[PDB]
């Protein structure tokens, strides 16, 4: 019920990080599905060439519209209502919220850029939704796609523990409070005593106030 | 001259995306170095256990300070001036700028969180610099570390073509203009004529104004 199609010239990168731990076992269980399309296999030319120099001059290469179009058209023949997305620094900033909106579609397609990007006609023709994972420049869209997929699949019911998932949701808009586990003492540093009292009321008070204080100090924008 | 130490419970994920294309060949050439430390190998216990339930209650698990400390101390014995960083949603927002500051150190260590995070004592004792790659929740720090490394290594001289690199720098603070390559016509859509005239002056004017218009429409914050 959660299908992601990844379009990439590096299919052997995938599943990669998406293949371990909860994501990976949820993938084996079939709680989500990952289809990785190799863009190169859709190159009709005798060259097998996916990229070419840009019209107008300037350095680098650009993914071609004909190759991309064949690949995307294949994806559309298989999944005609897929939500078409393009990893791009030029796109809207990915957030937990965009992640949730993205999941209201149950079939999502992520095009991974390489080189200097893709021919603009592909973006306009297919109305690709451009998405940036942040204000930094990656070498390719593959990491961005993995980031988007991990974020989304983490919220598919059954992928992570229910309690963890509910706690994560309820903490949204706040920074995580300090957390501790064994050993009791480490390099002479001890765990705050309240957390060792079993006093649920006081522990929860302490956590709320720590989160509140940390949030105001570092992410006041989260109000 | 650019050394990254990645601390992770999933060493087999790496190099992964960092191992392909320019990053990968620069890694083989030795323009940067990647040391992936397996946190599990530093678990002294008979259990081989890196994580444990948090003091004070609440769901999930947390990476232990004793295990992390042994691993990080090993890293410090080898690289005593390494810049210690921790992937965390609670951290400062990674940007091209933080990436450049990060590169003024030539030895960087990235701790990858898993589960609910790590024992806070580790953050305070080692003064870890917390870094978020965006306002979304990943399953682990590994993708964040890859994102940080890719961003940084992309600016190491010799990793990508000089011309591309200079163009990227000069376009900072602006959104990328529309780009085109062959074929001339695709699904009845043609390339803007100015880009086919060879007129460098007019092409550059057109690009500047497209970038300016797109930036104002979507990222006015980039002034
Ligand atoms: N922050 C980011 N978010 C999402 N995708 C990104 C990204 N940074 C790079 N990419 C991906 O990596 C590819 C190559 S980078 C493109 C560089 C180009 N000079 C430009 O400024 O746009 C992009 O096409 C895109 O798919
Ligand atoms: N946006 C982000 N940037 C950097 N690291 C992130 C991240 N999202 C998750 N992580 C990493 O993934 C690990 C597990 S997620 C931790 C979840 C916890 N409830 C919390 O809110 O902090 C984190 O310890 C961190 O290393
Ligand atoms: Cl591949
Ligand atoms: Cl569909
Ligand atoms: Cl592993
Ligand atoms: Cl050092």
């Amino acid at each position: 019920s959660m299908i992601f199609n990844v379009l990439t010239i590096f299919p052997q990168m995938f599943p990669g990080p998406l293949g371990v731990s909860n994501l990976g076992s949820a993938l084996k269980k079939g709680l989500w599905t990952l289809n990785v399309f190799d863009i190169r296999a859709f190159a009709n030319n005798k060259h097998n060439t996916v990229d070419d120099t840009p019209y107008g001059g300037g350095p680098g290469m650009l993914l071609r519209a004909d190759v991309l179009g064949r690949c995307i058209d294949e994806v559309l023949s298989l999944h005609p209502n897929t939500k078409l997305m393009f990893t791009s620094p030029r796109g809207v900033s990915f957030t937990q919220d965009i992640a949730r909106q993205t999941m209201n579609f149950d079939n999502i397609t992520l095009l991974c850029g390489r080189f200097e990007g893709i021919d603009e006609r592909v973006v306009d023709f297919y109305k690709l939704q451009e998405v940036s994972i942040g204000d930094y420049v990656l070498s390719g869209g593959e990491l961005a796609a993995m980031v988007i997929i991990d974020t989304c699949v983490r919220m598919v019911p059954g992928v992570i523990g229910n309690a963890e998932s509910l706690k994560q949701e309820s903490m949204e808009g706040s920074l995580e409070y300090p957390q501790y586990t064994r050993p009791a003492s480490w390099k002479g540093m001890e765990v705050p005593e309240v957390l060792l009292t079993g006093n649920h009321g006081e522990i929860e008070k302490w956590r709320r106030n720590a989160s509140l204080s940390i949030t105001a100090a570092r992410r006041p924008d989260l109000l």
